[PDB]
């Protein structure tokens, strides 16, 4: 069954609008949603559309690119590392849910290493 999304808007939460929050939308989260292993990462998980009854009892903070697109598109963040730190998330929940080797890890391996290489330099403040 499926709980909640995470939420995109908060409005007791602090904003900040960052130079590098906005490469993050502009250049790191919309090439990373291009690629073609991007698809199983666009959507919070559906387990009950996607067979995975358990995915959520395993999976207790769930993150997607969906999800970081609306925050960023919105404003959610702070800064830059707070994104950084749902984009670790999913790709972590990934690696937690599955086991080495699956498809599904192998493209959250590819996407994680194409992330790493685009935030390894930011623009400054
Ligand atoms: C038997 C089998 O393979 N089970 C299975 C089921 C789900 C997943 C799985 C998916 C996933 N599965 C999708 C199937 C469809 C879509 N679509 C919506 C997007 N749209 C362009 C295309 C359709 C998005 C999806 N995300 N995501 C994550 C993070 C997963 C895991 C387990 O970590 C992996 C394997």
């Amino acid at each position: 069954m499926n709980p909640p999304p995470p939420e995109t808007s908060n409005p007791n939460k602090p904003k900040r609008q960052t130079n590098q929050l906005q490469y993050l939308l502009r250049v790191v989260l919309k090439t990373l949603w291009k690629h073609q292993f991007a698809w199983p990462f666009q959507q919070p998980v559906d387990a009950v559309k996607l067979n995975l009854p358990d995915y959520y009892k395993i999976i207790k903070t769930p993150m997607d690119m969906g999800t970081i697109k609306k925050r960023l598109e919105n404003n959610y963040y702070w800064n830059a590392q707070e994104c950084i730190q749902d984009f670790n998330t999913m790709f972590t929940n990934c690696y937690i849910y599955n086991k080495p080797g699956d498809d599904i890890v192998l493209m959250a391996e590819a996407l994680e290493k194409l992330f790493l290489q685009k935030i390894n330099e930011l623009p400054t403040e």
